[PDB]
């Protein structure tokens, strides 16, 4: 086979997977359709120009290394692999169209601004240059264009609305995996690998991660394959499954007391659309099952609901210029946001829970309502946008949507308006782990303290805090802020804010 004329790209961004990939699938057959006219290359561009970037923390940058291995040892056993282009795609795809003879390039959609800036960009240039382009929206389950048209124009802005538009929409296919290319030598060596054979391979752990230091201990290791192998263990208790109702899970179980798939649903190593597949299977053969909301299937729908408002707001993460968002006047306040980012409010629930955040890069999602509750409405009346900001540098699964959503539902800034309900930082905790077991791990210098003050240190006098080893002010901060106080004043605030805006 000396006879190629040409060079077939998938473009990775999201999408990080081999099942249920449209895009790349359609590749791997044009390829096999044609045998000796083609090469192919599957990309992931690389910019290290923001590989210093203090948004993106060193756990997720692992989870992202770990990925591009296990995703080029996927592609290897289809007599393919991944191809690691580094540079800024401004300027990659004019020297690679141009080097590799570009015929066909695929990726799947992103909503985000600069990713729909950055598509625009490439289709324009790809048409300029007789690139044929196919696109796929296989992130979400449903494309929110559609789910926009089906609600006459505008986004839905309830959930059970959503539900009621997507129940009237045809349900995309779920793909397998792509086949073997068969008869196709590997691509020839451009002017890069020309002078670094290696110069695309996989990034190693070092390259990647340039502050190792911010690194905790690996509990989710990156992955299509490990993602496919935690789905597994999930469905396997199929009446857990069934179940499942999301407000009765704990948020302060050592062990989680969810999926912990959202890392892999939001960098694509896990298909969306294949886990509701699976889950309407069991649902159906399951008599006993709960409903949205609180189902399984319901929180992917959660996941389809704020990926449909974001695609029709360009500043979704943001308060002003956002068509869903109150205009509420939060406060500057530098030392109380240093301290929530730090888990150092000596509330000691709340610091429990930023610690594992930064710690381990996931926490439960009503740990992730006491944490934001307590930063904006609830206590120390700082804007969405800052607490957006740190679980966007912490989260594994740092979703621009569904942190923006959920940020707005947690203010009271959209999609939820009942603000005198209002989390206890002291109480909300004790309901499902009395002990304090959490605290005990995340808080260590409170591991001695009995159960009936570890929520609330100050209630222990001096001579039991030396006893317990650990003094408020000295070993474990004072309370920054005083709940009860507090929360009333910014429930006033609140009414407020929301008559300025009525
Ligand atoms: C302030 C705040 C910020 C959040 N930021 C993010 C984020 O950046 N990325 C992210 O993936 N989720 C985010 N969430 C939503 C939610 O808390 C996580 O999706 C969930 O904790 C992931 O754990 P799990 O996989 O065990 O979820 P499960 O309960 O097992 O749910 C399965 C999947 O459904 C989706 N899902 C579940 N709950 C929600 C929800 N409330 N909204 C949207 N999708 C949901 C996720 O893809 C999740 O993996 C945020 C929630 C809050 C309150």
């Amino acid at each position: 086979m000396d006879s190629q004329r040409s060079t077939l790209v998938h473009w990775f961004r999201k999408g990080l997977r081999l099942h249920d990939n449209p895009a790349l699938s359609h590749i791997f057959t044009a390829a096999n359709a044609a045998p000796g006219r083609y090469f192919v290359r599957p990309i992931f561009i690389l910019d290290p120009g923001i590989l210093d970037w203090m948004q993106v923390g060193a756990n997720r940058w692992r989870f992202l290394q770990q990925t591009l291995e296990d995703l080029d040892n996927q592609l290897r056993k289809l007599n393919s692999r991944l191809f690691v282009v580094r540079g800024k795609p401004a300027e990659v795809f004019p020297r690679i169209f141009k080097s590799w003879r570009v015929e066909m390039l695929t990726f799947e959609t992103d909503i985000e601004p600069y990713s729909v800036t950055r598509d625009a960009a490439v289709q324009k240039l790809a048409k300029a240059e007789g690139v044929r382009v196919e696109t796929h929206c296989s992130h979400t389950i449903y494309n929110p264009e559609l789910v926009i048209a089906k609600n006459l124009g505008k986004a839905p802005i309830t959930y059970q609305k959503f539900l009621g538009i997507v129940e009237q929409l045809k349900v995309p296919k779920v793909l397998g995996v792509p086949e073997k290319l068969k008869n196709m030598p590997t691509p020839p060596k451009d002017e890069v690998e020309q002078k670094d054979s290696a110069a695309y391979d996989c990034p190693t752990m070092k390259q990647l991660v340039k502050r190792p230091e911010e690194l905790g201990p690996n509990k989710f290791p990156g992955g299509e394959t490990e993602a496919l192998r935690r789905m597994e263990e999930s469905l396997k208790d199929e009446i857990w499954v069934a179940r499942f109702e999301k407000p009765n899970t704990a948020p302060n179980s050592l062990e989680p007391s969810t999926t912990v798939l959202s890392p892999y649903l939001k960098f694509g190593c896990l298909s969306a659309r294949l886990f509701n597949q699976k889950l309407k299977e069991i649902i159906k053969r399951q008599p006993k099952h709960s409903q949205p909301p609180v189902s399984l299937i319901g929180q992917l729908m959660w996941r389809e609901f704020y990926y449909t408002v974001a695609a029709a707001e360009p500043n979704f993460d943001r308060m002003l210029g956002n068509v869903y968002c109150m205009q509420i006047p939060w406060q500057e306040h530098p030392d109380h946001l240093e301290a929530w980012t730090h888990g150092r409010t000596g509330y000691p629930f709340i610091d429990a829970i930023m610690r594992q955040l930064r710690q381990e890069g996931w926490i439960h999602h009503l740990a992730r309502h006491a944490v934001a509750c307590f930063l904006t409405r609830g206590d120390l009346w700082i804007s969405w946008e800052e607490g957006q900001r740190v679980f966007e540098q912490l989260l594994l699964d740092q979703d621009w949507a569904l942190n923006a959503g959920n940020w707005m539902w947690l203010s009271a800034s959209a999609f939820f308006h009942q603000y005198f309900r209002v989390y206890s930082p002291v109480a909300f905790g004790k309901k499902t782990d009395p002990q304090g077991h959490y605290i005990r791990k995340y808080v260590p210098e409170l591991s001695k303290y009995p159960a009936g003050c570890i929520y609330e240190p100050w209630k222990a006098s001096l001579v039991d805090q030396r006893a317990y080893g650990c003094v408020l002010g000295t070993d474990y901060p004072h309370r920054i802020v005083k709940h009860e106080v507090v929360h009333k004043e910014n429930i006033k605030r609140m009414g407020a804010a929301y008559k300025v805006n009525r």
